[PDB]
């Protein structure tokens, strides 16, 4: 076995065609199915997997009450061939109640975060065995991607943020050999807030779109030298901006450098790639909620400030429907890497009260040089039906 | 691993032996299940898989109700070893309302439709990732075998349709290299409308029998050259004909050429292959309703228009037992290939009331050089024993 | 991979360890567990599986109901690796409420029966596919060994018997080479009636103690010479006889060449092995009824007629507790051949009437050159705690 | 594939960090889940696995009743993938009440022990297969470290004692290659009583720190030869003493020789390990009770009698939350041997009577170069939503 190197071309895409949905909360009402939020997809060289972060219970389980909250011991980061459910076979890779995952080539690395709010501890797992871990370098919630890592020729690359939600924090850059941390970079450039990193391999470096939670409704970029260690950032030159919440289309702005100071605080994990130029993005339909899911290009989105021309639009979850958290995973082709996303529909509280808990559903798909029609793949389960 | 060739002789039968059955909605009334249509089987060169629409829901759940329904897009396929029944911890492959997925000798082919009925997505999933798509050609419910596609030397094709269920639609065949279509033929011939084809691999060449759901009782042929991509069609020449429903057996008809107006309008799945001039078929017992399930050989069945001499008849299903769908699927032995069959088992709405659900099990047969008895291997749930 | 020959000397025991229990019954009733009987081991090269004949459905099932029938279409052979209960994802290998299994260095032989009481089918899949299959020759209820067959240098043997269950009836002994049989030899000698048996390598042959249910309470055996497929038959030469019911150690008799005549008629499947002229056997406890269960060492056993003297018995399953069928595997060691067994612990009708179903657990040893103490292995059920 | 040596120094580690939990109890509110006591972990060249004893039943199942008892025929070990909870599919590996298992880089060892009190089996099971047994020496409780064992150059060790828990006992040091008991050397040294070993490499030899039942609250040490099967035995310096029951931390006291007459009846299982003149140690915070769990360096704890001054201090659990047994594992990292720990987490009687069961939870840690925060893992479950 080699390590990867992600050392093709990108895609050309015409968009995203349909590739996994799991059905956890139907399936929940009807079947011992894991509690779970934060959920992401990566793939080693044959086949993909995806993860999530239980909340150390089943869904029909007393246990299930009140876990919207984020961070309790109990969460672990649960590993599945991409479309298994999280059924009680169901392995639990590491406690993490913050998680990345990537595999090199050779061997999976986790990165599982656990412990008290001020004083968390993040281990890194390497085929199987702890082999690092870093304690909290600000005292305010050590956290990262939840979304894969990325590695080439051996070297793996993940973003952490460890300070205030709402103000300046302090993110670092880490790079990591068979599960051993042998850098660190402070975060450089001009973005001024980084949360939830989505990254990918863009040869020979690695391109993070992520989450400003303080002034921007732009989404940040983190631009790692995996060569030097060196860091930039920016962020996304598109008028059409991908956090929620944000402004309408018609006085949302973006000018590529700073945060846009539009309904910046809060915000989502998300995505989006550049092709030359353009920009292909997701983002919720609603502008306030996390409800609904798009995609589109966006011409010019990447190297023209405020541009707004989209084309090539998809609903991938209609906005009548709850989605959530979303994520860029790449899959090495023949010829091309191909670039992915999946999306997070959370059900129950707070925002469907009828039940006392939280969870989660997935769909995917995948960027395709093909052609494909309409539609819309939301969680699916009825509220009603659901044990409370 | 090698490509498959599928260039062996056809194996010389005299008839079927029992190789499978899932008892999926027995075990359903004390477990979780899912719920599932359109199942079928294929093997790659080492072992055999079931596969099924899923419903996204298990069977003792409420989201069970009015799953007679065709099309939504909870709806995954499901893969399991052969004899694993469709327990939570089964693998939902894609995205698909109507699915074909074959093994070409080193890796697996699934092809998946799902999205609007007007404007559908076909996913082209190879080797564990998102090869191609095509969009809707037709605006009207692009569908597809509902069974194993068949590949020689690295070329995989199926037969898919777009357009109406009730007169002349636009059916093509598809070539697919490791996920990649690279040609696409126009059905040519005479059959006159193509549904649900049930194909096998015929060296140098693929031979499909399949469903006439406007004008015909008697099943067309499609006759795929994998060489030069030319495509022919004709009808079954058996006077006993295989589709449901049709004329009793004394005034049904077929010319090889033409639909045999006879009770043509509707259909179901099914299979028949040739040896020689003769025929091996399956077919419903009934000939108005998918009860029962019976094989035979027609003498002349392959080359003799109207052919209605039979032998080597034998049960499989009796007619007080509810069948279904069925398919054929294709198994190299040592020194020929082998053809066997599944028969879906429907169980539910719209036949049984009591419940408001529709699901299925499947019993499965191979071909034999040997002997063998008799019997009958229906679903077996009793129908008041079942969650509702 | 090779073919196994079973080239080794038979491992020298002092009596039988515990290897394996698997609590069915127990687990029955807090999870979902498959309704089984005729439940025996079978190992390939690396490990060793638990076989049984699912009755098409759980425990906790309203089709559990009058399971005790021995034959109906829905009993399938259920596969798991030995100490993995029959769960949900367990895989039903073939269709089949009589069956045999085994290894031949290569690949699993199965041998499958179903159908019609009057007009059976044996299937024989080999490596994942059906090879040939037999229909009935005497049309009553053509039946096999609910054990291990046995493979040397690639050709496994198999008995079966197609006739009366309580009079002379039509024994052969099967010759199959990866999965085809190649020929089949009548029974021949002085044993008059053979059922069930359980057969081990003894190379360069096969040996066999079976049940004799018309005339003997007296275990016949049966001896296969692999070389030119000729047959002896015999009784084991045991004054302590092996069979339920049977008379009182001190009025049993065996002359080692004719049924005894002693509470002849009905029986259960059980087991013994020759070493010199010694022999190592179990039977039930209780003369009459399938309840407690003993292994030892008859001094003289196999060459003695009529031999008494027993050494290092050890209770099983004692004599307040259910048992049921038992049969014989062999382990390949690194200079030996051991011999195993498993005890079938049946629950429910007819002996425990608060339930409606019939089903068992298991009990495995293996024989030790050690040393070892003393117990009692029961199946462990509650009948008052069991679902009805 | 190569026999471990183990032959590389020991990691030098700043502490632990987190690496797995199981969440059992909390998910047996939801799901059916073995009912456990006795956990440990032990890895193979490539990956970790979680064993227990099972109590023959699930948790919600009335067979969960009075599972306080140590020893009934129906307890197997049960081995899962670390992080995969014991659902219904969970293998059980052998009959067992007591039990210890390792990989010698080759294959499994599991010893299994079973049967009467006073007459005990133990199983030698390697490589599937059962290779050799022992019984009962002493004719009270043969029994083990309930832990792994440790295997050097494809010897491997084990600790079994057999008689008195209240007074002097004979324990012996068994050498097993391949299964096969080759050498049986009795304690020899300064230890008077042994109990439940948690046992590492420490190449050349094997080194223990086990549990004195009877006159120490010190934790006894036991030394093993792997060259000529010599033996020594002592206590661990440390004047902060392992055992509960203990003496508060002012008042308890080491001399390394001999038990410290300090509470000393009665005890749980624990582990401790050297580096240098230094100790790591684990210990139930609770000086009374099965309470807690923190670990520390105490320096001079391995060399200088009566060490008081720890530091490096974690807590595990708080104080506030059920332990239970705790044991080491070793894990071979790329230039470095890393020592792991799992804490028992010990849910229902007798503590908690409001249920009738008794079953436990796991969370575990290893060894980290590394930093670290703070955090408490305790179990999880809420006593009051618990099946009874
Ligand atoms: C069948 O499916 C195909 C493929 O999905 C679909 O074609 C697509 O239609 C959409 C919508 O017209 C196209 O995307 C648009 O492109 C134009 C630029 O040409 C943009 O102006 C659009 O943006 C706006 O309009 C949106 C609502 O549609 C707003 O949300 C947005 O804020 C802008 O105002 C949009 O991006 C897309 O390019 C095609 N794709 C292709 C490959 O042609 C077709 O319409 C479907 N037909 C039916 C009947 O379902
Ligand atoms: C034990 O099992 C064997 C194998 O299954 C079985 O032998 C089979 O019997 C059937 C029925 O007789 C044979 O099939 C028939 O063949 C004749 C030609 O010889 C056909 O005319 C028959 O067709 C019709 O009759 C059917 C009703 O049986 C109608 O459904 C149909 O529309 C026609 O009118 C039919 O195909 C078959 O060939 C044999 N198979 C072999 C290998 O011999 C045997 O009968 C069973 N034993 C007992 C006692 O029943
Ligand atoms: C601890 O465990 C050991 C090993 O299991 C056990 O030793 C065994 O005891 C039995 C019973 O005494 C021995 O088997 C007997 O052997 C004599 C010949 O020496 C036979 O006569 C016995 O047969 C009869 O008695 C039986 C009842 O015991 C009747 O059922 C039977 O019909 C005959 O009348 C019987 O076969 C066995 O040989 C030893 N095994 C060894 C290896 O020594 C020991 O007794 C146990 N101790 C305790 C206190 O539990
Ligand atoms: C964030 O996490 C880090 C790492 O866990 C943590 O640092 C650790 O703090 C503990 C507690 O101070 C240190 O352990 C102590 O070391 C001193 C020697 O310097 C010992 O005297 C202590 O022993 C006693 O005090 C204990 C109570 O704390 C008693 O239980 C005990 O009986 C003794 O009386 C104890 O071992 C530890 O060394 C550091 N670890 C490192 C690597 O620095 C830090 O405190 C956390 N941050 C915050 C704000 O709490
Ligand atoms: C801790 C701040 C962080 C980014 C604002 O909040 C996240 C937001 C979440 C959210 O907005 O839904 C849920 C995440 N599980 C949470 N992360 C952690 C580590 O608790
Ligand atoms: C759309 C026409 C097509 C063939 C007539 O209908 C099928 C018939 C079915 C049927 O006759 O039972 C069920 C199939 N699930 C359905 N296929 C789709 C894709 O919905
Ligand atoms: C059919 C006669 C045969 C031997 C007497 O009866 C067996 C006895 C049984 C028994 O005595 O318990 C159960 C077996 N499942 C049954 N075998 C079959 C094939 O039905
Ligand atoms: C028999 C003495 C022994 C060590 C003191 O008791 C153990 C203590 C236990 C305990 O203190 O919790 C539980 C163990 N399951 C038990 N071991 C056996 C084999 O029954
Ligand atoms: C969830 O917990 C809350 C707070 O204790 C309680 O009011 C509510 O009844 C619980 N819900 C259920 C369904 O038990
Ligand atoms: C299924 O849905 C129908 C329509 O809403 C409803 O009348 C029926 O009661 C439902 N069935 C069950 C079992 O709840
Ligand atoms: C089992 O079936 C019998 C016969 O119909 C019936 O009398 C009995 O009530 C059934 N048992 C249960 C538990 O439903
Ligand atoms: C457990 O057993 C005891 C003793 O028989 C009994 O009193 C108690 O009710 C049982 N518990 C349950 C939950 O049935
Ligand atoms: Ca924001
Ligand atoms: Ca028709
Ligand atoms: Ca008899
Ligand atoms: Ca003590």
């Amino acid at each position: 076995v080699e390590y990867r190197n992600w050392s093709k071309p990108q895609c050309q895409i015409t968009g995203f065609a349909p590739f996994s949905k799991d059905n956890s909360i139907r399936l929940s009402a009807g079947g011992d199915i894991w509690v779970t939020r934060e959920p992401y997809v990566s793939c080693d060289p044959g086949k993909c997997y995806q993860f999530a972060l239980g909340q150390g219970t089943t869904l029909d389980n007393k246990h299930s009450n009140d876990t919207v909250h984020d961070r309790i011991p109990h969460r672990t980061l649960l590993m599945n061939e991409l479309g298994v459910p999280f059924h009680l076979g169901t392995r639990q890779v590491c406690i993490a109640w913050s998680s990345s995952s990537c595999h090199d080539g050779k061997a999976w690395l986790h990165v599982c975060i656990t412990g008290d709010d001020k004083n968390a501890t993040a281990s890194f797992i390497y085929d199987g065995r702890l082999v690092d871990s870093i304690g909290s370098w600000s005292q305010n919630i050590l956290r990262t991607q939840e979304s894969e890592c990325v590695c080439i020729n051996g070297t793996c690359t993940v973003v952490m943020t460890d300070g205030s939600a709402s103000g300046r924090a302090d993110t670092r850059i880490l790079f990591i050999e068979e599960g051993k941390i042998v850098h660190i970079s402070p975060l450089s450039g001009s973005a001024q807030h980084i949360e939830e990193c989505s990254c990918y391999p863009r040869y020979p470096g690695v391109r993070c779109i992520c989450r400003d939670n303080w002034k921007g409704s732009n989404r940040p970029v983190v631009d790692i030298n995996m060569e030097d260690y060196s860091i930039d950032s920016s962020y996304v030159c598109s008028g059409l901006v991908g956090d929620t919440p944000r402004n309408d289309d018609s006085s949302s702005n973006s000018n590529c450098r700073n945060p846009n100071n539009e309904r910046g605080t809060q915000g989502v994990k998300g995505w989006a790639f550049d092709n030359g130029n353009d920009l292909w993005m997701g983002r919720t339909i609603s502008k306030e909620s996390r409800s609904g899911y798009e995609t589109f290009k966006v011409i010019g989105g990447w190297s023209t400030p405020n541009s707004k021309s989209q084309v090539n639009r998809q609903v991938i979850v209609d906005n009548n429907n709850w989605s959530g958290y979303s994520g860029i995973f790449s899959v090495e082709g023949k010829s091309c890497i191909n670039r992915c996303f999946y999306v997070e529909l959370i059900r129950g509280r707070p925002q469907e009260t009828r039940v006392w808990w939280t969870s989660n559903s997935i769909v995917v798909f995948c960027g395709t040089s093909g052609t494909y029609g309409t539609g819309s793949w939301p969680d699916g389960a009825n509220i009603n039906f659901m044990p409370i």
